[PDB]
């Protein structure tokens, strides 16, 4: 069959609308959320209210909101004709994100890298609208340094100047601003930030941090042109084959820009990365024909080569091959197994993704933690979400409570929105 791409984008959008944290603007188009967290604050005071919540729960958590947002605006910047009608909307999408990344960036060597304790908040079941426990704030500064962090942070402001360079200069050169000076302090202060967070150490643990300075320093050339940032990621080339692409792992991204400005080196390892998740390579493939990566989030895993798929086909690299691969992948999430792995869209979607808001009944309704097991579907439909997926062999439960299965996140989405904006340009 032919799936509507351009039907999933659009809710996509919707998703991450429905994981905004903060005063909601009077457009809202999700009419279960209100505003919440409007406490968010730093140990100074500073306004920390805004931003994506990160999962099905209700922490605030910089690492993958940062690289979500660099990894959409990529594909904003560079697949612009596959978003076409819908780019505007998506641009007033992703500054959700980096007005609160600017808010982080209390003053030049201190970043927020966390709101909310990842325990705590899981430990309520409810809307985020009505929490009432402990949100502390947690940041990154020289005695207590991020580089992943803080380089993933730099890397979406400066991937945001270029996106809104030619229609809000004056924002994207905010952007720039704190791009250049954040970037400055991942730099400087080497070291893993769920190390100077530790909460986030039970959540997303950082694997390593000199994949996010080379992110960042070629988002900041692409940026600036300033060849200083070339030789800073001349520093922190990848190394070998990466694993993944994802909110830990950078290095796939690295690839393509390198090759994209010329780098040899990198343009070989980056069709050594593709081919094995092709077809016949070493990722392993389901029955059905997913590229199957890990337990954790396969599709997001799948989604997220995809992507970096289509952007490599853009610089001539396998580029056949590679949009037949992103092709087969998106169209397993899509239907191509008889059901839809997106909430909200196509024949069978997942009816019980694991998200609190969703769970919950219409207002004025009670919520809580018999919303996270009732077998009835969601209340409300989480449109657009990508869920976690299958097993190895296309085994998925549709339980609210199975947290591989239907864990939902921005990152799970962050990949898989721009594939299909690479999908519509073909
Ligand atoms: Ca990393
Ligand atoms: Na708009
Ligand atoms: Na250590
Ligand atoms: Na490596
Ligand atoms: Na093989």
């Amino acid at each position: 069959a032919q799936y509507n791409y351009r039907e999933v984008l659009q809710k996509s959008i919707l998703f991450y609308a429905a994981q905004r944290s903060g005063q909601l603007p009077g457009n809202n188009p999700i009419d279960w959320r209100d505003d919440s967290a409007l406490d968010d604050q730093g140990n100074g005071g500073e306004d920390l209210t805004g931003g994506w919540y990160d999962a099905g729960d209700h922490v605030k958590f910089g690492l993958p909101m940062a690289w979500t947002a660099t990894t959409l605006i990529w594909g904003m910047i560079d697949l612009a004709n596959g978003y076409g009608g819908d780019r505007n909307d998506a641009m007033q999408s992703v500054r959700w994100a980096l007005d609160y990344f600017m808010k982080c960036h209390v003053s030049d060597n201190e970043l927020y890298g966390q709101v909310g304790d990842g325990h705590a908040d899981h430990a309520y079941w409810g809307r985020p609208e009505e929490m009432t426990m402990d949100r502390p704030a947690w940041s990154l500064t020289p005695s207590a340094p991020g580089s992943d962090l803080a380089g993933e942070t730099a890397a979406a402001l400066a991937a945001g100047s270029i996106l809104f360079s030619d229609s809000d200069a004056s924002y994207a050169n905010q952007l720039l601003d704190h791009a250049r000076t954040i970037y400055d302090f991942a730099y400087n202060n080497r070291g893993i930030y769920s190390e100077s967070i530790p909460n986030a150490a039970d959540f997303y643990r950082s694997s390593a941090y000199e994949d996010e300075l080379c992110w960042g320093a070629l988002w900041l050339y692409r940026a600036t042109g300033e060849q200083d940032y070339m030789d800073k990621a001349n520093e922190f080339l990848p190394q070998g084959r990466p694993w993944a692409f994802s909110w830990d792992s950078k290095e796939a991204g690295s690839l393509v820009l390198l090759t994209s400005f010329g780098n040899s080196n990198a343009r070989a390892q980056l069709e050594d990365f593709l081919q094995s998740w092709f077809p016949g390579g070493d990722i392993h493939y389901t029955p059905l024909g997913l590229a199957w990566r890990d337990t954790w989030g396969s599709l997001r895993y799948s989604a997220n080569s995809a992507f970096i798929a289509l952007l490599a086909a853009e610089e001539g690299v396998l580029t056949s091959q590679a949009r037949t691969f992103a092709r087969a992948q998106l169209d397993y999430m899509l239907g191509s197994t008889g059901r839809s792995f997106v909430v909200g869209f196509g024949t069978n979607p997942p009816l019980r993704p694991h998200h609190r808001a969703a769970s919950c009944p219409d207002m004025p309704a009670s919520c809580g933690w018999d919303q996270a097991s009732d077998p009835a579907p969601n209340p409300q439909v989480l449109d657009g979400a990508l869920v976690g997926g299958p097993d190895d062999q296309d085994n998925y439960n549709d339980d609210r409570q199975d947290y591989i299965s239907n864990e939902v996140a921005c990152d799970y989405n962050a990949g898989f929105q721009g594939a299909l904006a690479g999908i519509l340009q073909l």
